[PDB]
């Protein structure tokens, strides 16, 4: 194993603080940030990837392990000279010096570089966690930088818990949370208060009840209002959160996850609903989020909610109503074929709560629609839907339909309870509105079509999806394990006597016993065998099987199949043409692999046999999964 040495090239600049969500008259801010670079050159703005996004309004990630070496390469760019500074920052040796001038200070333009070893001393220990976070920023004006938003997150991990993809993911997934009220009365701001909002229309609220901050900024990070963008992790694939507060002296953040526990480590773990963030207090703290869904988190302090803290998260996987993953799933999945077109374009980037002005889908065309492939036969229970912010500019989908399709080839539309033709779904009022349309029930699909009904100004959308997994299935659906009750299945008719009842309750796969199947009263090609399943199904195909008798072999050869959503009336499986004769048994025993070109959506299945060999004779199972569960 060995050491490494782990440059960080890392700058300071503006821009700042957009509100853009949907609760025009927005104002322009323009507070300092710590920025990533690339090199010694300072060019590339090392664009911050999907998986750190919720880092927006901070600095970037700062990581090293126990035995290690950190080094800042920084350059200051803005007007007042700031500064790198944080807990471990050796500084070495003496010098030929005057009552020891060891003062960090970092001129606009120049080149500060410093560089020390990480001694344990800043270590997580045996009794703690992987890694323990810590602070830098910026030491000038501890008061003003902190509210002038040079905040920055530092992680000291244990050796072998970093990988060379960068950072660690052995089932971790972390993010930093950054409590703080901010203030104008601080950094620079005489060059925002005549900059913006005032020219001739001015001389409105000196400091008498303006106080621009405490009418806005309660941060957790820089993106707050009630709101920040990518809080993006597994519902099983336990995550740590990096929670630290800072600024003055009220600056007291009791911090909750809805639905949620998480767990502290300090001398042993101790299990923990709400935390106490004090200013200075660098937490490291884990759960497992086996509450898959929506949720927030939120600073349960009265007032300091009701200013901006009722901040989402969004938690994906199994355990089954989970999103499918339109953040952490795929990079630029599937979109369009030519209903989808701004410049600023298509799925691509139309992800719920993803930041930035270059964001979500955007067409401004009447016949429009967007589809996803799910990769795989799917779960989908629900869809979030959520509208996008322009110039001034309110616009996202407020009327939509969805069609689904299970293969690629045959699609159609979709009906919600009993409805009435067709299922019309209300979306968004704004350009937030995170709408939770579940499905009521079901929708086996692989691809889905979101087609809007009425827009704003354009067709304009971003979402996320409800669902799990089936069980990816082509696995047994219930009738070999009995999950299927001997209740829930009859069939046109069955043959019964006194040494025999060859009831619709035996048609199983593997059976044993003197009537160990379904048999029918007499022997016709109209009859059928029926399964219930009380809830709607994905069909991948009916292994099909034969019967021993003692007295002679008995199976089905040829056979046709029937569907149905209401129980009592039926459309039947069909090929690319006529209807579909299967291929079925041979034998007393051997199932069979049959399975569907289409997959069936179907709550009602039924077997029809056609050709047999001594009498009809059925054993069987089916291969499937639900989705939802009705209409």
């Amino acid at each position: 194993f060995q050491k490494k040495t782990r440059h960080y090239f890392i700058a300071a600049v503006e821009r700042l603080w957009d509100y853009g969500m949907s609760s025009g008259s927005v104002p322009q801010f323009k507070k300092v940030v710590f920025q990533e670079f690339t090199d010694g050159s300072f060019t590339q703005p090392l664009y911050r990837g999907e998986l750190n996004e919720h880092l927006g309004l901070l600095g970037p990630y700062i990581r090293a392990e126990v035995e290690d070496n950190i080094m800042v390469t920084f350059r200051n760019q803005a007007s007042r000279p700031y500064s790198f500074y944080s807990s471990l920052i050796s500084y070495e040796e003496d010098q030929r010096q005057g009552a020891e001038p060891r003062k960090n200070f970092v001129k606009p333009n120049e080149t500060k570089t410093y560089f020390w070893k990480v001694q344990h001393h800043m270590a997580p220990t045996k009794d703690e966690f992987d890694c323990k976070a810590w602070a830098y920023f910026s030491d000038v004006d501890l008061e003003k930088d902190v509210h002038s938003g040079l905040i920055g997150p530092l992680l000291v991990c244990h050796t072998n818990t970093l990988n060379p993809a960068h950072g660690r993911q052995v089932t971790v997934q972390e993010f930093a949370l950054f409590l703080t009220i901010f203030d104008e009365t601080k950094s620079w701001y005489f060059t925002e208060n005549m900059e913006r909002n005032c020219r001739a229309p001015c001389n409105i609220q000196m400091e008498d009840p303006t106080f621009k901050e405490n009418y806005r900024f309660h941060a957790i990070n820089g993106y707050i209002m009630d709101t920040l963008p990518g809080l993006v992790m597994a519902q099983d694939q336990r995550i740590r959160w990096y929670l630290l507060s800072m600024g003055s002296n009220e600056n007291i953040h009791s911090i909750h996850f809805s639905g949620h526990v998480f767990t502290v480590r300090k001398k042993e773990e101790y299990k923990m609903a709400l935390y106490n963030l004090y200013p200075g207090v660098f937490e490291t703290v884990e759960m497992l989020p086996s509450k898959a869904g929506i949720w927030r988190v939120e600073c349960l302090i009265g007032e300091h909610l009701h200013a901006g803290m009722s901040t989402l998260f969004l938690v994906y996987s199994n355990k089954c109503q989970t999103p499918l993953g339109m953040a952490s799933g795929h990079i630029r999945d599937f979109q369009i074929t030519a209903s989808g077109q701004y410049g600023q374009w298509a799925p691509k980037l139309a992800r719920l709560h993803y930041s930035g002005s270059i964001n979500a889908w955007s067409t401004k065309e009447p016949f429009s629609w967007i589809k996803v492939d799910l990769l795989a036969p799917m779960i989908i229970h629900g869809i979030k839907t959520q509208g996008a912010r322009q110039k001034f500019s309110s616009l996202y989908i407020s009327q939509f339909i969805i069609m689904y399709s299970l293969d690629g080839k045959k699609w159609q539309t979709y009906r919600g309870n009993s409805t009435g033709t067709l299922m019309v779904f209300f979306g968004n009022v704004d350009s937030s509105g995170i709408k939770h349309n579940i499905f009521n029930p079901p929708i086996i699909a692989r691809y889905i079509r979101l087609h809007p009904t009425h827009y704003s100004i354009r067709s304009t959308l971003r979402m996320e999806l409800m669902g799990c997994d089936l069980n990816s299935c082509s696995m047994p659906l219930g009738m070999e394990s009995k999950a299927i009750s001997d209740a829930q299945i009859t069939a046109s008719s069955y043959f019964t006597n006194m040494f025999a009842t060859w009831s619709p309750s035996k048609a199983r796969l593997h059976l044993q016993g003197r009537s160990n199947a379904w048999r029918p009263q007499v022997n016709n090609p109209k009859e059928w065998l029926q399964v219930d399943f009380q809830k709607t199904m994905k069909v991948t195909g009916v292994t099909t099987q034969g019967v021993k008798s003692l007295l002679t072999s008995m199976y089905v050869k040829e056979f046709l199949i029937s569907s149905s959503q209401d129980g009592h009336q039926w459309t039947l499986f069909f090929q690319n043409g006529k209807v579909k004769v299967f291929q079925g048994n041979q034998d007393s025993f051997t199932p069979v692999v049959n399975s569907l070109d289409p997959p069936l959506l179907t709550r009602y299945l039924r077997i029809h046999p056609q050709s047999w060999v001594h009498q009809i004779a059925l054993r069987m199972e089916v291969l499937g999964c639900e989705a939802q569960d009705l209409y």
